[PDB]
């Protein structure tokens, strides 16, 4: 009866229904077993990485027992759950837990062997001391109670493999993790249990997705539990979806309702400065409730001529996980990306050969034809000085997330010895820096879909292309602690400025003799860069003309640039041997100069409009 | 239990995912006929734990396979070369290499107080000597992401 007060009963529960059906495994259950039934040392311990189910057998064995596939050594033999924790709740007393757990034990040898006490978490065992969970050494290695415990694979060898005494008394039983084949079988036996519990519908081209697709994106955590995450997720958000409106239906409205409480409280601001921010508010206002009340009209020609999930559901909340864009090119996305080296021509000029291979491999990922694991892409752009290499490597990250500081850049002409490369993995266990990681790796580990760039490579010791030897091909590098970081879905950009004028065999052979083939090898097309002709300045004169305008516009202040200065100004762009930065010196030099001058001097206030024109020689505002 | 309620799926796509279930189905319903009748002879024309349960037993634990060969690994064991050029090409003075050192421990031939053949492989890039060794940890475990691999 001392039982009934520090345990719950197993069998119990599960004789009323109320435990998972469990699948497969045969192999360990009929070892359990087998174990289980012996003459003395007759206690497994499941062993293994967490997630891949090991409380799981234990049911198993548990309904198995109540039906009767089991042998006759344990037909009829009731399991109960020990619980170490409500044991040490009041003991404050010299003596009161070992009194309990001593009448516990007592109550068990009283049975005749019909119990088998469960052990969950049984690394716990150790303390409770304060001479405690020591008391049961004896009845162990004679087989008195049958221990059947679970710990994970690390734990063990933390708390319990310390101890050689107790750890003798145990029989390991090694758990790993299954295969996708049955993992989908797996999630084809549990799927009526959620069927129920969320009103819905599963598809079964639905748990085959939900388990390819997790196990190339979500690569932190182990079999089943990271498949059946998604197909609840997915339940859940449709169930959702089904009591209210649906989404993107939803999100519109919210922010509708907000942008009229602010050009509500907007409009009331005695200010003039804020008429050219109202009269911009009010605009996307009036555009967003165009599409909210085509959105309603789109939804009724539906709903009176999505009940279930699909392969679509799963992979949206794979996507809102891990941030990893893996969906269907919702006829939104694709007529954006039909158009890229457009969006990428209004800041990039020139360069047709190489804005047609960056955005060449996005395409050809986000339709699912590369290869599942390897990078994105990895290629490497070099030519002349201020030609735009390292300006397309952030018109880019601009196209793909709005943010020019959403990337991971590094500058690689710190690594100019050796040792620095201890920076970028970590440093060994028992060393100074130890408790941080490395800085690249910890960088990707936390958003793997960033975009890597490492400026000025050739300028490093040529020791660290070799530790990029592995992340290119692969996708992979592990730091200090044991955590392996994949890359199979960043796009590796290296610039660099070999050659320097070579037309395309002093260059093409100047980085075959800096670099290794097996380097080269791995590398997608070398993209050379070419030199800025005469016609293709006069507009990069336009591009910087339109910043510097966008930059004044802080005190709505303009300025007219009349032609002739506009290809004076290209004009002296000059020195082909320096690309496209004199230009923005001169720039400053000729109208910057004298604005501020004028500026700071009266003469010239705010929302003026001052115009430039081509003095004989100079520029007169 | 599978097959008898996946056929109810109101789709295309799972109908190719169905063609192939039956199969199975089918080709181990023979082989529990088969082997159900092989029970019959037996027990017309064991009763002993003898020397290589022992040995079952140390394969269970510690997954090393010490046992017995029994009749249908030493099928593979001998289209290992075959079934190794189903995935690299070439390279036959290293596949025969990497194999025989594998039939040399299943007969309990090598030495057993050394590795199970420990050799380095080394020639010009992209030949397949990195391909190989994933191509080997395949063909004993049927999971190629199975092997401890550390980059120097
Ligand atoms: N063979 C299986 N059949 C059915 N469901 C399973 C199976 N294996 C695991 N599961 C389910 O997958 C999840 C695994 O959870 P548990 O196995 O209880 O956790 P765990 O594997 O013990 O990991 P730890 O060490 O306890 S944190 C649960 O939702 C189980 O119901
Ligand atoms: N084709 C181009 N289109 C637009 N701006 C350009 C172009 N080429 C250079 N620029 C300008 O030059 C600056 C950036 O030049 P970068 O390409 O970053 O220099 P670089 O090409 O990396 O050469 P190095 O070797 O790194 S100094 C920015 O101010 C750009 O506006
Ligand atoms: N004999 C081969 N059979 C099949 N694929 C091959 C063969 N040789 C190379 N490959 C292909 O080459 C790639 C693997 O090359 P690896 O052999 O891994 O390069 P490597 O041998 O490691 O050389 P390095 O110096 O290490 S880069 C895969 O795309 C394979 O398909």
């Amino acid at each position: 009866q001392a039982l009934q007060k520090y345990s719950t009963d197993l069998t119990a529960r599960a004789r009323e229904g109320k435990l998972d059906p469990v699948i497969g495994r045969d192999n360990e259950i009929r070892r359990v077993v087998q174990v289980l039934s012996r003459r003395t040392k007759n206690n497994p311990v499941l062993i293994g990485e967490p997630g891949v189910g090991k409380t799981a057998i234990v049911e198993g064995l548990a309904q198995r027992i109540v039906a009767g596939d089991v042998p006759e050594s344990l037909r009829d033999k009731t399991i109960v759950a020990l619980d170490l924790g409500s044991m040490v709740a009041g003991s404050k007393y010299r003596g009161e837990f070992e009194e309990r757990l001593k009448a516990v034990l007592d109550d068990i040898k009283n049975s005749a062997g019909q119990i088998i006490t469960f052990i969950d978490e049984l690394h716990t065992i150790v303390g409770a001391g304060a001479d405690a969970g020591n008391m049961i050494k004896p009845m162990l290695a004679r087989g008195e109670l049958r221990l059947v415990g679970a710990t994970t694979l690390d734990e063990y060898r933390k708390h319990i493999e310390k101890d050689a005494a107790l750890e003798r008394r145990f029989q390991q039983v090694y758990v790993g993790e299954p295969s996708v084949e049955d993992t989908i079988g797996i999630l084809r036996g549990l799927k009526d249990r959620y069927e129920v519990h969320h009103g819905v519908r599963i598809t079964d081209s639905a748990l085959v997705a939900a388990a390819t697709l997790s196990d190339r994106y979500i690569t932190a955590r182990f079999l089943p539990d990271k498949a059946i995450d998604l197909v609840d997720e997915a339940a859940s958000r449709l169930r959702m979806e089904i009591d209210s409106r649906p989404v993107e239906i939803d999100e519109v409205e919210r922010l509708v309702r907000r942008l009229e409480i602010e050009e509500m409280a907007l409009s009331k601001e005695e200010d003039e400065a804020s008429a050219e921010r109202l009269a911009k508010l009010r605009s996307e206002l009036a555009d967003q409730k165009e599409k909210l009340a085509e959105l309603t009209t789109r939804w009724q020609n539906e709903k009176n001529a999505k009940e279930e999930v699909g392969p679509d559901d799963i992979a949206d909340v794979v996507s809102a996980w891990t941030g990893i864009p893996a969906g269907r090119l919702l006829e939104g996305e694709t007529a954006k990306l039909l158009r890229m080296e457009d969006e990428l021509g209004k800041r990039v000029i020139g360069q047709k050969a190489a804005v047609t291979a960056v955005s060449d491999a996005v395409r050809r990922s986000r339709a699912g034809v590369s290869d599942p694991n390897r990078p994105t892409g990895a290629f490497m752009f070099l030519g002349p000085t201020g030609v735009g290499k390292t300006e397309l490597a952030k018109a880019l990250a601009d196209f793909l997330f709005d943010d020019e500081r959403a990337m991971v850049r590094i500058d690689m002409s710190e690594y100019g010895e050796k040792h620095t490369v201890a920076r970028l993995i970590g440093a060994p266990p028992g060393y100074v820096g130890y408790e941080a990681g490395g800085q690249l790796t910890e960088a990707v580990r936390r958003r793997p879909y960033t975009v890597v760039l490492f400026d000025e490579i050739e300028k490093a010791h040529p020791d660290v292309f070799d530790v990029l030897l592995q992340v290119l091909d692969e996708g992979r590098l592990t730091d200090g602690h044991g955590r392996t970081v994949d890359f199979r879905n960043t796009i590796l950009i290296l610039t660099s400025n070999l050659g320097s004028g070579g037309s395309a065999e002093q260059v093409l052979a100047a980085v075959r003799a800096t670099f290794k083939p097996e380097f080269i090898n791995r590398l997608d097309d070398v993209l050379i860069f070419e030199g800025l002709n005469p016609e293709e300045l006069v507009r990069i004169v336009d591009i910087q003309l339109a910043q510097l305008g966008k930059r004044l516009a802080q005190r709505r202040l303009q300025l007219q640039v009349s032609l002739p200065a506009k290809r004076w100004l290209a004009q002296r762009g000059f020195d082909p041997v320096y690309g496209a930065r004199p230009l923005r010196r001169l720039v400053q030099q000729a109208i910057g100069d004298q604005l501020a001058k004028m500026l700071l001097a009266g003469q010239v206030h705010d929302g003026d409009t001052v115009p430039v024109n081509v003095s004989p020689d100079a520029d007169s505002l």
